[PDB]
């Protein structure tokens, strides 16, 4: 852990948290636990709450990994973002082969309700629907869209709201980092339409997996995402190829500039454990020491 906590500092600036993605396999090895305890105030399960992990076989749930994280988080005072309920990746084949609307609808509702009720009152926010958009702004043609139709999104959120009224319900996606981007404009428009129709969408999560130099665009993109009217917006899976302080500070400033931006979650602790380790995109290096970008953020928040 670094001596200064970016979570405490961002809280002093009026935000809710500065967190990281993690899970049992990380918490039990290296210095991950210590770093997370001292420097962050929120955790997102990297994989333990995904469909393949929680319901590998229909109706046969596995919460071992998810329980470890939730209990560890409560004990250590860290907020939790549930991730993720409806998604086309890491989806068991028993789900993807269903072609009946009723069957899939009930399977989806049961998956959502079961996970959310088990952790009712302990989860700050849930990424209810993940990566539902194609790059041109149209809806991704996943099994849920193909079998259930566009209504799958309203249904997912209505169900989540009923399962745990206390949780902030998010629609999450990537490539919403530029204001001119087709996808960015599309999600703002659809979320407005959905909210006008009464769909309980509390927030828009922007994954923010960036390439070097892209940080500047987020300064314009985030205020645009905020214009959709959701109570909150959040940077959910931040990592930047090269981890340049310039990009990292830009993303942080974008959040401080947007009132509704509640916080930031970086996707992992140390570089070698990143899903894109070769681009060393995180805040701590392979030896678990904070990188220049971590210090740049602390100074900026000072």
């Amino acid at each position: 852990q670094a001596a200064q906590s970016v979570d405490q500092l961002i809280k002093a600036r009026g935000k809710v948290y500065f967190g990281v993605a993690t899970d049992q396999n990380r918490l039990t090895t290296g210095k991950n636990a210590a770093i997370i305890q001292a420097d962050f105030g929120q955790v997102t399960p990297e994989n333990s709450m995904k469909w393949d992990a929680t319901e590998p076989s229909q109706g046969n749930f596995n919460f071992a990994g998810a329980d470890y994280l939730v209990n560890w988080a409560q004990q250590n005072g860290k907020l939790i973002r549930g991730h993720t309920l409806v998604w086309h990746s890491q989806l068991p084949s028993w789900v993807s082969s269903i072609t009946d609307k009723n069957t899939l609808t009930n399977v989806m509702k049961n998956h959502i309700t079961t996970l959310m009720t088990r952790y009712k009152g302990k989860i700050r926010a849930w990424d209810v629907v993940n990566e539902a958009f194609n790059e041109d702004g149209s809806l991704r043609q996943t099994v849920f869209l193909n079998v259930i139709g566009e209504d799958y999104i309203p249904i997912a959120f209505q169900t989540a709201r009923a399962a745990d009224p206390n949780a902030k319900l998010y629609i999450n996606d990537y490539n919403l980092d530029s204001a001119s981007y087709p996808k960015t404009q599309a999600i703002v428009n659809r979320v407005k339409q959905w909210r006008a129709a009464g769909v309980p969408i509390d927030g828009i999560g922007s994954q923010t997996h960036l390439s070097a130099g892209q940080g500047a665009g987020v300064l314009q993109a985030l205020p645009l995402l905020a214009s959709a009217g959701t109570p909150e917006v959040a940077i959910t899976e931040l990592d930047v190829a090269g981890a340049s302080p310039t990009d990292y500070v830009n993303v942080v400033n974008a959040c401080l500039n947007v009132q509704s931006c509640v916080g930031i979650t970086v996707w992992g602790v140390a570089d070698p454990d990143s899903w894109r380790a070769s681009t060393t995109p995180l805040l701590f290096d392979g030896n678990f020491n904070p990188k220049p970008a971590y210090n740049a953020i602390v100074q900026d928040l000072q």
